[PDB]
C-alpha cells in the first residue's frame, strides 16, 4: 500500500482537475484550427494556439500521472466540446484564452486550498511548483497580448502581430 | 472560395472522424496510465499506449487539416469517456485495442466509400495515403501482439514482452 | 509495343491537360513581369509568380514523360496569350491565380473520371499522386493569400505583405 | 481476428500473383546465366537479368506479406521452368522480357479490377503503390532497350550496349 | 548571531531524522550485503540497495547541513542496529523497504507540521524541496517493484527482474 | 518617369523578340520529348534538348526583364505550335536547331540594326552582351555536330554520338 | 483584467520590499567603495560588496516585475542614505552586513507571513523560491566569515582574509 497522507477528497479533486485541463487542451485546439480555416487565415495564431493545446494536455498527463504516484485511481469523464464554434478577431480570442487560464487557475487555488485542509504538505508543493507559477506567468503573457492587439487595431496590425509575434 | 468537389456530406463524415479519432487518443490515455496504475505496473505498455494515444490525436489533426484545406468547417463534439476505467490484462488491453483499430478502419472504409460516391477523387487518395495502409499494418501488429502475448503465458512471461517488446 | 490498357481518349485529354498547364505557365509569366514593371513595383510578387510558372511548366514536362511512357504521342497546340495584359492590385492578381488553379483542377478532375471510365487504374493513381493533392494545396495557399491581402488593405499592407510572405 | 473487408477471392488472386511474381524470378536467372554461358559471354546482360531476377522475387516476398497483414493464408505452388532454355540474341532476350512484364502487368490489372470489384480500398492502393506505377517504367525501360538494340544493330553495336547500358 | 525564526522543538526535530536517516542508511546497507551473500546471490539488488544505502546516508548530511545553517546544534545518538539480520526473499526485502520509506515519510511530514506550526516558512519549504516529493517517488517505485516481483512469480523470475531491473 | 533614349520602334521589337524566344523555346521542348519517345530512344538528345529550351526561355526573361528596366510595356502573344510534329533522325533535329538558331540569330541583328538607327547606345549594347557573341557560339556548336553525326553515320554512330556527346 | 487572488495589502507590502532590497542596495554599494579608499585599501572586499550590491538590485526588480506580473502596481519611494559613510574594520563591516540580511529576511518574512493569510499560495512559494532560502545561505557565509575574521586577527590576518577569500 503506497497511499500515505492522500485524502480522498483530494483525489476526487485531482480527477476534477484532469477534465478541465483537457477541457482546456480541447478548447485550444478548437482556437489553432479556427485560425487554420481560410477566411479566418492567421498562420501564428494556428501554431500559438496549438502549442498552448499541447501543453494543457500535458498539464492533464501531469496531473494523471500524480494520482498513480500517491497512490489514488484515476476516473474520466467526457471531455466536453468547446464553448464557441468560432472564435471571432484575433483579440476576442485571446480575451477567451485569458478567461479560460483563470478559470483554470481558480481550479488549482481551490484544490490547493482543498489539499492543504487536509494536512497535504506535499500536494500542495506539487501544485505550487508544476501549476501555480505557471499559470501566473500565462494569465501575464496573454495580458500582454491584449494590450498589444488592442494597440496595433485592425486589419495591418492584426496581420503584423500574428506574424511577428505569436509566431 | 476555395471549395471545389467537396460534399457536404462528406464533410460531415470528417467532422465525424475527427470525434472518432479524438475518441481513440482518450481511450488510449486511459490504458497508458491504467499500466502506470501502481497495482498494474507495466512501464513498457505505458510508454506504448500513450505513443498510441499522441498518433491518433495526429489523426485527428490531420482530419482538422484537410477539413480546412478542402474549404469546410470544423465542428466539435464531446469526447466520450473510454468504455472501461480498468483494462485487465495487458493481453485483455491489446485485444482492446484491435477492436478499437478495427471499428476505426471500418469507419474510414466508410468514408472511403461515401466520397467515392460523390466523385471525390482527392479524398479517396488522401484517405488511402494517410489512414488505409496505416491502419493495415496497426491492426497486424496488435494482432501479432495478442499472438506473441498468449505465446509467453501469465507471469514472468507477461513482464518480459512488456519490457522487451513494447518498451 | 509498350502500349497496354491505355485508351484513345486518355491519350486525347492527355494532350489536352499538357496545353492548359502550359497556358498557366504563360500566364503566371505574364503575372510575375507585370509586378516588376516599374508603375508597379512589388518584387516579392514577382519572385512568387515566377515560381508559379516554373512549377507549372514541370506539371506540363511531367506529362509530356507520361504520355510517353504510357506509349502514346504527343501532340501539341499553340499556347494562348494570357487573359490579360495587366492584372491590377495584388489582390486582384491571387484573385485570378485562385480562378486559374480551379480552372486547372477541374480539368484534372474530368480526365480522372475519364481515365476511370476506361478502366485506367494506373493513371487514375498517377493523377492522384502528381497533381491531385498538390492543387488541393495550391488552392488553400491562395485562398489563404487573398484573405491576408484583404486584412492588410491597400497601401502600406500590401507592401508588407509582398516583402514579408510572397519572397 | 484481424482480416476486414477481405474477400475470399482476392485472397486467391493473391497467392496466384506470388506464383507469378516467382515465375518471373525464375525466368530472369535462367537468362543472366544463359549470358554467362561461353558461347554468349554477354557481360552486362548477365548483370542487368540478375537483379531484375531480384526484383521481381522482392515483388513475391512483398505479395507474401500483403497476404499475412490482411489476415489471409499464402498457399504456394510449383514454379514452372521457363519457356526456353537459350533466349537467342540480346535483342531476342529484351523481346521476351517485355512480353513477361506485360503479362504481369495485365494480370496486376485484373487484380486490382477484382480488388475494386469487392470493395477493397485498400487492396487497390497498395497495388498501385508497389506495382502499378512501377511495372509501367519497366515496360518503358524494356521498349527503350529494344529501340536501342536495333539502333546499335548486331556484333559491335550489341556488344557496346552489353557493357555502356545494361552494365 | 545567524539564528533567526528556529524554535527549538524544530531543532530536536531536526536531531531526530538525522538518526532515522543514518538508521535506514544502515538498514539498507545490511540488506545489500545480505544478498551478496553466497546463499542468496543476487547481484542487481546488492548494487541497489547499496545505492539507496549512499542515498539515505545523503539525506542525513543534508539534514545535518541544515542544522548549521539555521544556528541550531547537531547532537547524535547510536544508530540502532536494523531490524532484522536476513531479509527473506527479494521481495520480502522490498516490502521491508517500502515499509522503512513510509515511516520515513510519516516523521517527516510530523517534522514538517511541527515546523509549520512555528511559523517556520522556510524550513518548510526546505522539507518540501529536498524530501516530500523525493519520497513519494521512492514509495511509488518501491510499490511498482513488488507489483513486478509478484508477477514474475518465484525462481526464475526473482533472477530476472534483480538482474534486468534492480541492476 | 524611368523613360529615356527608348525608341517606340525598339520597344515594339524586344515584344516581337520576346515572342520569338518563347517559340523557340516551344521548339526544343517538342524535340526533347520525341527524343523521349519509345520509338525513338535517344535520352542523349532528350537531356540536350531539354536544356536549349531552358535557356531561350531564359532568354525570353532576359528580354522581359528589360523591357521593364528601359520603361517599357510588356505586351504578350501566342506562342505558335512546332512547326513538326516528330522530327526525324538525330542529324534531322540537329539541323532544325542551326535553322531556327540562325533565324533567331538574323531577328536579333535586325534589333540591334533597328536599335542603332534610332541612337541606342545601351540597348545595342546590351544585345551584343547578352545575345550575339551566345548565337554565334551556339551556331557553331550546332554546326560542329551536323558534321560529327554525318562522320558517325546512323545506326551504331548515332547511338554513340547521342549518349557520349549531347548526354 | 490578469489580477487574481492578490490581495492589496500584499501588494502594498511588495512596493515596501522593493524599497527594503534597492535600500540594502545602495548600503552595500556604500562599503564597496569605502573599501576602494586608498586610506583602508582591501580590494578582495571591494569586489566581494560590489557584487552583494549587484544582487539585491536583482532582488528588487525580481519583486518589480512579480508585482507587474500579479496585476499591481509599482510604487517606488525614496531609496533612504546608507546608516554610516564609513564602515570601520573588514570584520565591522561583515557584521553590519549580518544585520542587513536578517533585517531583510524578517521583512521577507513577515512578508510571507501577510499573504499566507490573505490565502495567496502562488505569492508564498515565490517568496519560498527566490528569497527564503537564499537569506539563509546568506546569513550563514556572513556568520561564517564573521568567525574566520576573529580568528585571523586583525593586521595581516584581515589582508590575507580579504585577498584569499572575498577575492
Amino acid at each position: 500500500t503506497i497511499r500515505q497522507n492522500y485524502n480522498e477528497t483530494s483525489e476526487a479533486g485531482v480527477n476534477k482537475q484532469i477534465n478541465l485541463e483537457l477541457y482546456a487542451s480541447y478548447t485550444y485546439l478548437s482556437m489553432a484550427f479556427y485560425f487554420d480555416n481560410t477566411t479566418v487565415a492567421l498562420p501564428g495564431a494556428h501554431k500559438y494556439f496549438k502549442k498552448a493545446s499541447d501543453e494543457e494536455r500535458e498539464h492533464a498527463m501531469l496531473l494523471m500521472k500524480f494520482q498513480n504516484q500517491r497512490g489514488g485511481t484515476i476516473v474520466l469523464q467526457d471531455i466536453k466540446k468547446p464553448e464557441n464554434d468560432s472564435w471571432g478577431s484575433l483579440k476576442d480570442a485571446v480575451q477567451a484564452a485569458l478567461a479560460l487560464e483563470k478559470h483554470v487557475n481558480q481550479s488549482l487555488l481551490d484544490l490547493h486550498k482543498l489539499a492543504d485542509s487536509k494536512g497535504d504538505a506535499q500536494m500542495c508543493d506539487w501544485i505550487e511548483t508544476h501549476f501555480l507559477t505557471e499559470q501566473v506567468e500565462a494569465i501575464k503573457e496573454l495580458g500582454d497580448h491584449i494590450t498589444q492587439l488592442t494597440r496595433v487595431g485592425f486589419g495591418l496590425g492584426e496581420y503584423t502581430y500574428d506574424k511577428e509575434n505569436l509566431g
